[PDB]
Order: C-alpha cells, then sequence, then structure tokens
C-alpha cells in the first residue's frame, strides 16, 4: 500500500524529528579532529 506510508510521511511528528536530525548531523560534524585522524 502507498497511503500508509504517505500518512508517516505527512506525519506532523515525523516531519520534525528528521528536521532535527540534520541540524544534530550537521553539528556533529563541526566538532571532528581536523589534525589528529586516528583519535
Amino acid at each position: 500500500i502507498r497511503v500508509g506510508c504517505h500518512k508517516l510521511i505527512n506525519h506532523h511528528i515525523f516531519t520534525n524529528l528528521i528536521l532535527v536530525f540534520i541540524m544534530l548531523s550537521s553539528a556533529a560534524l563541526a566538532a571532528e579532529d581536523p589534525i589528529r585522524s586516528h583519535s
């Protein structure tokens, strides 16, 4: 079925969790050590 997953895609709770996960992953990229690769 292509409506059960559509309901989750257009869900109010799911479209904001994916938005906050993008910012969390973006912040996780800016806390890396550029010098010490074996850190």
